[PDB]
């Protein structure tokens, strides 16, 4: 059981003080945008506790920056679940819907009266880029493109009905998990700009990749029950079981080891970051932003796991949205 699985990550070093204020803003935001309705959808959304995910996952965010984190997560989760139904078995249709969203990334604003997912994403994206450094905008725009474009490949895999090999699983799963977007968001919400010289060091590139893998793999373990019965194939536990011809328990144990090896690698490289900044001759302010970036990555890993142990999303989904029907109460994404 997930209640008996722990990945060795520390508890969150801090929780953003803006949790309760953001809870109020974000509840109004999802309702105003039409992303979440009234009744079952609202009770189901509330049970996820998106504000606590934002406050635990992004403890550096304050005020309106935490609101952006919660709203961004709300979009990610509501959009994700729209594919838990016929859309997720229709790759060509999924690719067309995701092309609509990708157009918003690259300038084509949806216009008045767009669907709730398009309108919500356009609002998150506009708030994200306002005052952001152009290097951040360019990188994050390509991250969003990968996220949207990957969804149809998860649908292809569902039709195939076998997990991919490890390399192909990582290519699809890193995309559908939102790639580096949670870290780009945390950087933006902390108000920092990572100097490119540090950002592209081998240490920080490996650490960034490791942190994103850690959260999606921790999710794969905790979300397997609601995913397996829907025919989902891009889950690390299923990938290992398929590749190794092992038992479920052996696959879960191996999945935990894949998380642990990445945590160990992250922390080994983190010890080199002060010296790296000195070799590059970064200014004191630049080193401060790098130090915050390190904490943003550490907090995303520990904060995501802290959230997923207390949310009702993973324990609740199989009972309120059984696999015999769609994984949502309301369609909000026109296809
Ligand atoms: C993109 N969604 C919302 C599915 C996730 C965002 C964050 C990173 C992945 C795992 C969970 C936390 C869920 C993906
Ligand atoms: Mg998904
Ligand atoms: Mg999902
Ligand atoms: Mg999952």
């Amino acid at each position: 059981m997930p209640q008996d699985i722990d990945f060795g990550l520390p508890a969150p070093a801090g929780i953003s003080p803006g949790l309760e204020a953001t809870r109020r803003h974000n509840l109004g935001w999802v309702r105003r945008l039409g992303l979440v309705g009234d009744g079952p959808s609202l009770a189901w959304y509330t049970s996820w506790d998106m504000p606590r995910l934002a406050a635990c996952g992004f403890p550096h965010a304050r005020g309106a920056a935490l609101d952006l984190c919660a709203d961004a997560m709300a979009f990610f989760f509501v959009f994700d679940d729209q594919f838990d139904g016929p859309l997720g078995r229709d790759p060509a249709r999924a690719a067309r819907v995701c092309r609509r969203l990708t157009g918003i990334v690259h300038g084509a604003g949806p216009g008045p009266g767009a669907d709730a997912c398009s309108a919500a994403f356009a609002d998150v994206w506009a708030r994200s880029t306002d005052g952001a450094h152009p290097g951040w905008v360019a990188r994050t725009a390509h991250e969003w493109e990968y996220y949207f474009a990957a969804q149809a490949h998860e649908a292809i895999n569902r039709l195939r009905g076998t997990p991919g090999d490890m390399e192909s699983y990582l290519q699809v799963r890193r995309g559908i998990a939102g790639t580096d977007l949670p870290l780009s968001l945390g950087e933006r919400a902390a108000g920092i700009t990572v100097p490119a010289a540090a950002f592209h060091s081998p240490q920080l590139r490996i650490m960034r990749e490791a942190a994103i893998d850690v959260t999606l793999m921790c999710n794969d373990v905790y979300s397997l029950e609601k995913e397996e019965a829907r025919g989902d194939m891009d889950n690390l536990v299923l990938v290992i079981e398929h590749a190794r011809r092992c038992t479920r328990d052996e696959a879960v144990t191996a999945a935990r080891g894949e998380v642990a090896r990445r945590v160990i690698r992250f922390e080994q490289l983190a010890r080199e970051v002060p010296a790296l900044c000195a070799q590059l001759g970064l200014s004191a302010v630049e080193r401060a932003h790098v130090d915050t970036y390190l904490g943003v990555m550490e907090a995303w890993m520990s904060g995501y796991h802290a959230w997923q142990t207390q949310t009702r999303r993973y324990t609740g989904a199989p009972h309120v949205l059984p696999s015999t029907g769609p994984g949502y109460f309301d369609e909000v994404l026109p296809t």
